[PDB]
């Protein structure tokens, strides 16, 4: 697989810190990662939080980093949920370029205790 | 907004000619387009079906050609379903990308009647 990522189930508690993790293997110097995010409930387009690579980061128009972050070291990239809220259900996802295809990593969901 | 889409719902028949539109609204630039879905049942990554521009298009390994296919013409972008099966039913969007974001369109929904 292109991508190796951390527990696709997790579960959190209002205000828990959730970290989540995608490896993008066989990379080099180039490799960057966009961290996408999917809303619960009915289907619906996602959602751009970040791109990540070695010399630009960019996160998107309106996100309030004080909740949402991430970073890169070497081949392994980061989504921190720092106080998760109750909106911040949902399936989160990498995603990454080469060649004119668009690739995904597989949904990590993250939901309240039911 | 960034993107107009043919009908966001669609009811087609098996065998049915389905052909989707998403135009890309502000091109000041060279525009391109990939086209993606989702599954309709149990949430999981998109698929990424075809990517298209002036100068490329590429379309996913294992993608039936006879039974879906899509074009650009200027900056508007179609994915056709030949000959819709019970398997093509669920979600159509576009993406695309631009200075390092990724944008994406609504959902259009296929489905067969009840």
């Amino acid at each position: 697989s292109l991508f190796r990522t951390s527990p696709e189930m997790v579960q959190a508690s209002l205000g828990e810190t959730v970290k989540l993790r995608c490896e993008v293997m066989h990379s080099n110097t180039l490799t960057s990662c966009s961290w996408l995010y999917q809303k619960p409930g009915a289907a619906s387009k996602p959602i751009f939080l970040m791109y990540l690579s070695k010399t630009r980061n960019k996160t998107a128009e309106g996100l309030d980093t004080r909740y949402i972050s991430g970073y890169k070291a070497n081949d392994n990239f980061y989504l921190i949920l720092h106080r998760f809220r109750e909106e911040d259900q949902g399936y989160y996802f990498c995603s990454f370029l080469s060649n004119s295809v668009l690739y995904f990593s597989n949904f990590m969901s993250v939901f309240l205790p039911a």
